[PDB]
């Protein structure tokens, strides 16, 4: 039995690719998509609120208000809909509307901004949200420690018991690069010579190249205007990269070929896992891929 | 949870107690079949139906898997054949929700789409033209394959038993084949003989409690087939429950609202019948167990 939805989040399965060529290499996909949110910001949503809630931060009428791409806005939704909690979101309107009708479902509200101004605008928007509101707490997954804590304390775990502390390369899509980061910290404190790398959109190369560009890859890429505080370039053994419809062609080889339905980040951070084994082929390596969330919400797309 | 494929994910899924509903001083706890890896319960009888046509020598590496689906036995199916490298072809009516089509296909599947006005029996119909362009098929036929209740005797039942300490008075379940009711309740019954079992029908197409069949929107309920399939046993209903098609509606939403439950629209329509029979028996402390047999996330 589990006493709510929340009982469910984390524990998620990683499974094998037996059909893909994975070039002598073992390819372990961590299925985030499985938590009841749909995605790994689920676990980050839970720690955020848990750890504000046991800090005195939310009253039962605190109006919880947070800038998301879409997954955090959903998880944060799905908790608050348990804890009886108001949850206002802003988002870009460049994103999947999938994400806008579970935000809504769950009884959250959605305000809009103009996605060709990236998350910035919805960081200032926010701001003037914040001017009507009595009460409210701001989770600020871009730098909040919860984010980037809570992979280090549960996703990373899993992911050394389920492989009997057995692995060699762990690669993660970055947006906040709080998954990569805080997966990576505990892996790489118990895994010494683990390679542990984060992947970005090939169009918008902010850690690679020094730069931002429009991309597709939903939920990938840094539009804040700087790096996200919790993320934590100094555990990247190198940058990893995807271009918009490599990523898209990834997600449905995924898909037809194991079954596995995961999002556009999934086919991003699969593909340039895929890449790593090629060059690094026959090694007998383990490595495992961080499927961010389910590719239910991209059917539009 | 390490996992060979998406297979060994099907199966033991959570039951959940729900807490913020009134539920008139009965548990009712929901057994999440949206958490299977296809998304619905029907990952368990695609699973045994190709499994066991394995087994019998019925699929070779060359053999059309062809099935007549509302929808989620068709999703079950296109993973499963997805990772067995089978070819599926899929009949389903042009009434149910566009992310059954694109989910399917994007496992691999071809879908025909048959006039949804005609029902489940013009999707059945369909089928023998197919047939006639294979030289090596399997139907599964879920509406008469005993593999279909039998998964869920097998494994849903187990599960329920285990996970509540053979402590359940209650189980109600909606039909459309009928083999999710039919077959869980048939364990349960075997192993508690004081239970009492429960199938759900829409209340706008009401053919096993008044013998007429209607339009709802309940998708994935309702008997279309042209008759009462041969996986329903109507001898382990207790009674014949009903939801309308707006009141399953409005619970789906309070699910989500209440409980952070998204289910499947046949979810609120189950769940607000076992609602309404809790409330007819208030305050007894039974033990009510409602499956839920898809996640809502196709509905949007
Ligand atoms: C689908 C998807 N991919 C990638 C990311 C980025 O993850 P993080 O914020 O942990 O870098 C998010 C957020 C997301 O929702
Ligand atoms: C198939 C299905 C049903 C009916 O289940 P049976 O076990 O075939 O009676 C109910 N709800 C949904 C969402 C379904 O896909
Ligand atoms: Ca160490
Ligand atoms: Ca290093
Ligand atoms: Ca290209
Ligand atoms: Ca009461
Ligand atoms: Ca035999
Ligand atoms: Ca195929
Ligand atoms: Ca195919
Ligand atoms: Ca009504």
């Amino acid at each position: 039995l589990a006493n709510s939805v929340i009982d469910l989040i984390g524990n998620t399965p990683l499974v094998k690719i037996n059909n893909i060529d994975t070039f002598g290499n073992e390819i372990y996909v961590k299925l985030e998509g499985s938590n009841p949110g749909r995605s790994t910001k689920d676990r980050i949503a839970l720690k955020m609120i848990e750890e504000a809630e046991k800090e005195g931060l939310i009253d039962k009428d605190t109006v919880i208000i947070e800038a998301t791409s879409g997954n955090t806005g959903i998880g944060l939704a799905m908790i608050c809909a348990v804890k009886n909690y108001k949850l206002k979101i802003v988002m870009p309107d460049t994103m999947s509307i999938e994400r806008i009708q579970l935000m809504r479902a769950y009884g959250t509200e959605v305000i809009l901004t103009d996605g060709s101004l990236g998350m910035k605008a919805c960081l200032e928007k926010l701001e003037e949200l914040k001017k009507n509101e009595k009460k409210y707490f701001v989770p600020n997954q871009f730098t909040n420690v919860n984010n980037p804590k809570a992979h280090y304390e549960t996703t990373a775990e899993e992911i050394l018991k389920d492989l009997n502390n057995k692995v060699d390369v762990f690669i993660c899509g970055t947006g906040t690069g709080g998954s990569f980061s805080g997966t990576a910290k505990k892996l790489k404190e118990k895994l010494p010579n683990i390679k542990t790398f984060p992947v970005e959109p090939a169009s918008s190369p902010l850690l690679s190249k020094g730069y931002i560009g429009p991309h597709k890859i939903q939920g990938m890429g840094m539009s804040i205007g700087g790096i996200p505080a919790v993320y934590d370039g100094s555990l990247a053994d190198d940058i990893l990269v995807c271009e918009d419809d490599d990523a898209f062609e990834m997600m449905r080889e995924l898909s037809f070929k194991e079954g596995i339905l995961g999002g556009i980040s999934t086919g991003a951070t699969f593909k340039a896992a895929l890449d790593y084994s090629k060059e690094n082929a026959d090694k007998g390596l383990k490595i495992v891929v961080l499927s961010t969330d389910s590719g239910e919400k991209y059917l539009s797309n």
